[PDB]
């Protein structure tokens, strides 16, 4: 469907109102030679120009120049709709009005002397906020059509008497009136995005349409998370988009306010959003609006968010209007307006992933002329703990130290050269502090599943009890029987337990949660066990997902002779939780010493495996796989440092990948000295470092361990009385 | 628009408890000759929030057709100083000038919460100014009260006096039937597509109060909306539609927001799925359904009740169905709280949840406990120094429940050692009850009553559990059926996989997949374990002093 | 060459007495920009109502010229968290401040310092 799909490329007439189209798909959408259309493209902006037909130009594309390309505020390539504004009516008053800084150099009325050959029978119909480009006095200077008699849209008579009141006032002529970013501007959260379109489309193209949906879904929205994600400018670029009277205000904002002037402007943003039957709005930073009672010390703020509580649900039914929140904590804000009233509804923007910061990167970096010499990649996934804002602020950061390698007296030529390098991204990257880390933040792993030695039982039971009830909802209703949503794993303490879990994360394509139990104890050393409550929330939320509770004996050696209250609270929510949802969780431990016996029950975390050692093509794997910094080993006989068993024991044989890659390093490191004192550093990695590595190796876990993991082979006879 | 009498669904005794409490407004108006007292003004609704308690008023109101002039509690205080007198007299003003009349506060927790935890002067100025209104207007008009909170306790106590709000009536979450009952007057504004069941949907549920449904009803509204390609015409209008898929999908997307609260309601585990345990059945059918159902053979000659008892064995036994069974062949409610649960409360020294859960059991009578996981407790004070505070919260609490108002309490634990002989050896849950390694047909009945995807295993050799004994330690026999499951899901997928790289989904579970299940089990417990549980066979004889 | 805000808004912590005052009277005497400090102090001593007069002054003084840099001193005087303010004037107070930060946004490139 919607014929009216362009493409904006570059134009083959040079007129400043008159655009280029196809003849056909013309008479598709019955245009004529001298029509006035509206075209619509991003950043809701809309032109009126003069369509031209021509023969070389594309069915899909459309041709305009630097006029109505810079009319819309796009860039080459976006996509714009259109529509024939056959209605019009002749100008009576116009007013135009320059720019500061293209008027210096010239003095006069620019009415008879500009504005005048222009317009001088050229019949251009206009619209109210449209730039037009007058050539004139060995120059090129944009004008902006500020107000007409005709206010939308008008022709341009020559009996239109034209005002020529000047007013220059900046180049930043659209900055504050609508600040029009949509989203193309937002990247990282398109399914959170998409959720809070089809959220807000009953006010946008549903208007009456609560015969079909009598439950009138719920008006107030939350969009918690961390600071510095962009919720003020999601709610902006919503607001941009749905085109509805918009009325934001923030929490200090009314705050400021004094007593008696705190309850003016709350009622008064509430009674001037009913004026309209599209009508959203949203109020900012809640925490200082809404906190407990526990934290306010005052009446006036308690008697401020009483009334807010009054005036969320004092309207009813009312032009369907949407609140939205913003805030930084999720229990911070006070339970009154958690309510199924009040506020339902919570989705949280999060953090983006690396696909995500990608996303960010590429549509932050467009507005800058780098030198196209980096790659916008390794960035990309490295910057792990940062932020979108924190991102803008790294973006910053490099500019200024491309910059800084200059001279003060600024130069000729670097303002129209202006670069970027990929070392100054890097030196951007290291000289960096963001305060978008101590998260325990959702990711998908990467993590190559061939590059474990392989362990093909314990794999194939991973997937059995993972993938096959997430992957067929059917068998969950045609065969097969209840299911078993957790698996524990024991063994050694140096194994791949970490790496399984992941691994099957991966290929399940779900999210990992991998909390720690040091980091769940410094949780609860800030005495709150509703942490793991959160985590909880946040799993459910975050529905389908994978969980992973590992260092359980950290958990195990608080004994006593602390308190172990966090894996009472953790057992108390582990069979607290639906068997629907596709949630799962995994749990890990070292020794099955203290491993509390009451988590081993049936309707928990009940599968024990016991991973053995891995096979020979363990270190194989990881140097199968290996990218890190290095070339992959070559000439070399692999199998036979397997046949001398070096360090054989679970884990650690990348500990002789480190330990043969850096006495590699010291070998290119001694080349490189020795070549530097003289006036091919052999990257590769050959028999003798692996074998000198063999020399200074030890056995990572003792065979003592293992007998007593043997005996523990049958260890699910726990709770001896 | 307004609504009445047929929009409360699930808690049908209670909205009969509050029409009998507004019949004196009602049919007998001057019922004074058969009772003087005027049986009192002051009807607390408390319970989970958003369960409907404007709704059950504003019906209430409706039905009685009195004039309601009812206040919001954020509203009331959204008034500044001086202002709170400020329609706070004019309700009760109102409710004067004209005699039918009933008046409702909701939010009673942001008018009068507890005084200590107020910190302005105006909120006990309020406080105070409630106190005085509500039985300073003492037999004047007949006018009836009623309040809504969502948590009992943080309620000031001198509003819970005998004089104010006395008749606690808890609306509480619905049951499955109830969740049923809500849906069935939910979807009378829904031309829905005649697909779906609304019980399967129903019974998946759990822990989601009327309001959640109402959500979760607008969830697959939304979604069959969303899979529409959208067009501004009514063709999209007469077709709305929800399908099973859309059910199941809003089930998905969603969150049982009353989860976490004690659940009160009645299990359905139908005791022939027993494994052949009958003594013991017998014996807690005798200590528990005989007082209930029989009252006058419980009042002329015979048996003064022993209430309590406790079941211990093996770890990995079967003694937590029984206390279901009981629930449903008792005609009782079932409250199970975790002993994990315990600690979670006792981390912040708040001895008030335990008051709150036999409070509950108070108000939900003929009611059954069953304190799971006793081990927990004993774990808790024997791993370290402690824990064993909440066992002397238990031991006090236990007390308050008289040998009257139909209740009963079922202790559960593995290792009977530690469990703090000061329980069991006073008439305080003084019987013992061992739960051995159980009967042989437990198999089939878990065969049966489960049926979960698949029928009986077609032509198999039943009693060959019977013979090799697979895992022959105590209870969790059940493994062997969930790894017959994980066979059968190995054959389906690899049937599933040879079709698909192909182009009888073989739905029998046969022999050999039990045979093979067999390598994959062990036993339950260790055998000197079950030699010191029957040599813990007499173990009443605790308190062991020197 | 960058029209991602250059950051407005600079923290000096640190140890006292380090001549924070010192760094930015160096910076203000040096870099050719007229220089509107407050001092953190001096607008508590203020009553109540007369708490925002000068507050509002001291960013209107910063609009008053187009280069323009002050430098509050003490802010940890001024504003610390939720659960130190018992009293309502100074959360009035570091609404102001937070008001009046963030509604003036790169206008006439302002540069805001604190100690
Ligand atoms: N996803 C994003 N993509 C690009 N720029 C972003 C993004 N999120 C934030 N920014 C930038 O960060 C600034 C806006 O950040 P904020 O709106 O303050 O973030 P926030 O999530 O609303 O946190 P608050 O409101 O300050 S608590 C602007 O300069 C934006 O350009
Ligand atoms: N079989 C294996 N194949 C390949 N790499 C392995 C293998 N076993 C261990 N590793 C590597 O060694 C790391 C050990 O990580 P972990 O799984 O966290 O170790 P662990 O045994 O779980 O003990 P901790 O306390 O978690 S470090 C893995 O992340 C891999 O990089
Ligand atoms: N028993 C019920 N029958 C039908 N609809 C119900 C029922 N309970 C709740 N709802 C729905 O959920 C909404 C909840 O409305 P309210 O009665 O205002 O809840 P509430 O308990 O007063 O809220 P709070 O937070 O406890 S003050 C109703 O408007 C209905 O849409
Ligand atoms: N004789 C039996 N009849 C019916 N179900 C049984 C029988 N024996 C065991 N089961 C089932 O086996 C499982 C374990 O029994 P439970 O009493 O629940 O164990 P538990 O009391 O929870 O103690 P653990 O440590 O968690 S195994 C339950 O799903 C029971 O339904
Ligand atoms: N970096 C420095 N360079 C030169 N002199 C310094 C330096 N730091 C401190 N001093 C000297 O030590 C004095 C410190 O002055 P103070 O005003 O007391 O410092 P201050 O940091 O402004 O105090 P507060 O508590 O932060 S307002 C200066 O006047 C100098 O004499």
């Amino acid at each position: 469907n919607r014929p009216n799909r362009l493409i904006v490329d570059e134009a083959i007439n040079e007129d400043n109102s008159v655009v280029s189209l196809s003849q056909p798909k013309m008479d598709e959408l019955q245009l004529f030679r001298g029509d006035t259309v509206l075209l619509k493209g991003k950043k809701r902006r809309e032109a009126v120009c003069i369509v031209l037909s021509d023969d070389t130009c594309s069915d899909e594309k459309i041709r305009m120049n630097r006029v109505v390309r810079n009319n819309l505020r796009v860039r080459l390539g976006d996509v714009i709709s259109i529509q024939p504004c056959p209605d019009v009516k002749y100008g009576k008053r116009i007013h135009v009005l320059p720019i500061d800084d293209t008027v210096e150099g010239i003095t006069g009325n620019l009415f008879e002397v500009y504005l005048k050959p222009y317009f001088l029978e050229a019949y251009r119909p206009i619209r109210k906020g449209d730039i037009f480009l007058v050539h004139g006095g060995m120059r090129a200077v944009e004008f902006k059509v500020v107000e007409t008699d005709p206010s939308p849209y008008c022709i341009v008579a020559p009996d239109t008497v034209i005002h020529c009141e000047g007013e220059p006032i900046k180049r930043e002529d659209e900055e504050e009136s609508l600040n029009e970013v949509g989203y193309d501007d937002i990247g990282g959260c398109r399914k959170q995005l998409a959720q809070i379109k089809e959220m807000v489309e009953l006010p946008l193209r549903h208007p009456a349409l609560f015969k079909a949906i009598g439950v009138k879904p719920p008006r107030g929205i939350l969009l918690y998370g961390p600071p510095g994600t962009g919720k003020t400018l999601i709610a902006r670029a919503v607001a941009n988009e749905t085109g509805a009277f918009f009325f934001l205000i923030n929490g200090p904002e009314i705050m400021s306010k004094l007593a008696g002037e705190s309850e003016s402007n709350l009622r008064k943003a509430f009674e001037e959003a009913e004026k309209n039957a599209p009508a959203i709005i949203f109020i900012d930073e809640l925490d200082a609006i809404a906190p407990k009672r526990e934290k306010t010390h005052g009446e006036v703020e308690r008697r401020i968010v009483s009334q807010l509580l009054t005036l969320m649900d004092g309207l009813k039914q009312r032009a369907h209007v949407i609140v939205m929140a913003a805030t930084n904590r999720p229990n911070s804000i006070d339970p009154a307006l958690r309510r199924f009233g009040r506020f339902d509804r919570e989705v949280d923007i999060g953090i983006p992933d690396a696909t995500g910061r990608l996303e960010i990167l590429q549509i932050h970096t467009k507005n800058m002329k780098l030198a196209d010499d980096v790659d916008l990649e390794q960035v990309a996934n490295e910057t792990h703990g940062h932020v979108g804002a924190d991102l803008a602020a790294l973006c910053s950061e490099a500019a200024l130290q491309a910059i800084r390698k200059k001279m003060d007296l600024i130069d000729a030529e670097v303002m129209n050269s202006l670069a970027v390098t990929m070392d100054d991204f890097r030196w951007a990257l290291s000289q960096s502090n963001p305060s978008a880390l101590r998260e325990t933040v959702v990711e998908v792993p990467q993590v190559t599943w061939e590059d474990i030695g392989g362990l093909e039982d314990v794999k194939r039971e991973l997937q059995e009890l993972v993938q096959y009830p997430v992957e067929h909802p059917d068998k969950f209703l045609k065969f097969g029987m209840t299911p078993s949503k957790g698996v524990l794993f024991y063994g050694p303490p140096g194994c791949g337990k970490t790496l399984l879990a992941k691994a099957i994360a991966n290929e399940c394509q779900a999210n990992f949660i991998s909390i720690k139990g040091p980091e769940l104890l410094t949780m609860w050393f800030g005495e709150s066990e509703a942490n793991v409550r959160e985590i909880f929330d946040k799993a459910r939320q975050a529905a389908p997902c994978v969980l992973f509770f590992d260092e359980l004996d950290s958990i195990a050696k608080a004994r006593g002779g602390a308190a172990d209250r966090v894996i009472n609270q953790i057992l108390t929510e582990m069979d607290g939780m639906s068997t629907k949802k596709n949630v799962f969780i995994i749990g890990a431990t070292n020794r099955p010493d203290i491993i509390d016996p009451a988590i081993l029950r049936p309707g928990r975390l009940d599968q024990l495996i016991y991973i053995p050692l891995p096979d020979e093509k363990s270190r194989v794997a990881i140097l199968k796989a290996n990218l890190r910094k290095s070339p992959v080993a070559k000439d070399v006989d692999l199998e036979f440092l397997a046949k001398m068993t070096n360090g054989f024991s679970g884990a650690d044989l990348t500990e002789i990948c480190q330990r043969a890659c850096k006495l590699a390093i010291r070998e290119s490191i001694e080349s490189e000295i020795r070549r530097e004192r003289e006036r091919d550093p052999v990257p590769e990695i050959r028999r003798d470092h692996f074998e000198e590595a063999m020399r200074f190796a030890r056995r990572s876990v003792s065979d003592n361990d293992i007998r007593k993991y043997e005996m523990f082979a049958q260890t699910l006879q726990q709770s001896r009385g």
